């Protein structure tokens, strides 16, 4: 299985992208998180990635195409796999398409998760993330059953640094401008599948699921 995760900043991809690789156990490849990654273990990856980050602008092709390049030519990513945050660009989605012919992998579905762009703040503002895993909570949509940790491994739940107001307003702007292109590319290709994700976490689970049980 081939899939693509796409949606304006907090529209849930990384929520429903959890619930598909525990279905499906295909490697959940985020470029967000990677950059994150590379930011903690102080790579030169990082150092390039965080001056991006911080203002919510997107990191500039080249490395992202690299890096998304090399870690789907790993040996987990032989039996399918879960792109998610990328592409987020024209630009990204034709890379994407070469690369996928070359590891003899084309797209299944890319899977939009459309919430009402003036909802996404809050979605934004109330998020926490374990600083353990990656996975994220919602104070008022999603608590953690303790307030402060992790369900599953007890590390302490943070603010991400791009969460804050000043910054989600750039992360909007950026990515809105990006989406109409995105979503004809695809569209064309047809790829692409919408799903209402201004939902419970679950009625929006169901709907992906529908569309998955549809491919081999
Ligand atoms: N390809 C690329 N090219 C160039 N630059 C790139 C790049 N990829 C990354 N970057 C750079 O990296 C930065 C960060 O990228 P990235 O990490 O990919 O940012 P993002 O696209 O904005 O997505 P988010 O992680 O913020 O949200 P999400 O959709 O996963 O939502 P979640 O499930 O957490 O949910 C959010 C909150 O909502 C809650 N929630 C989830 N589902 C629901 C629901 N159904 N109902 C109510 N609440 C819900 C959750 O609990 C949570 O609190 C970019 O800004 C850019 O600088
Ligand atoms: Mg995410
Ligand atoms: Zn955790």
């Amino acid at each position: 299985m081939n899939l693509v995760l796409m949606g304006l900043p907090g529209a849930g991809k990384g929520t429903q992208g959890e619930r598909i690789v525990e279905d499906y156990g295909i490697p959940h490849i985020s470029t967000g998180d990677m950059f994150r990654a590379a930011m903690k273990e102080e790579t030169p990856l990082g150092l390039e990635a965080k001056s991006y980050i911080d203002k919510g602008e997107l990191v500039p092709d080249e490395v992202t195409i690299g890096i998304v390049k090399e870690r789907l030519g790993k040996d987990d990513c032989e039996r399918g796999f879960l792109l998610d945050g990328f592409p987020r660009t024209v630009a990204q989605a034709e890379a994407l398409e070469e690369i996928l012919e070359e590891y003899g992998k084309p797209i299944d579905y890319v899977i939009n998760i459309e919430v009402d762009k003036d909802v996404l703040m809050e979605r934004l503002t109330g998020r926490r993330i374990c600083s353990v895993c990656g996975t994220t909570y919602h104070l008022v949509f999603n608590p953690p059953k303790t307030p402060g940790i992790c369900d599953k491994d007890g590390g302490e739940l943070y603010q991400r640094a791009d969460d804050n107001e000043e910054t989600v307003s750039k992360r909007l702007e950026v990515n809105m401008k990006q989406t109409q292109p995105l979503l004809d590319f695809y569209s064309e290709k047809g790829y692409l599948a919408n799903v209402n994700g201004q939902r419970d976490i679950q009625d929006v689970y169901a709907d992906v699921k529908d569309l998955l049980g549809r491919l081999k």
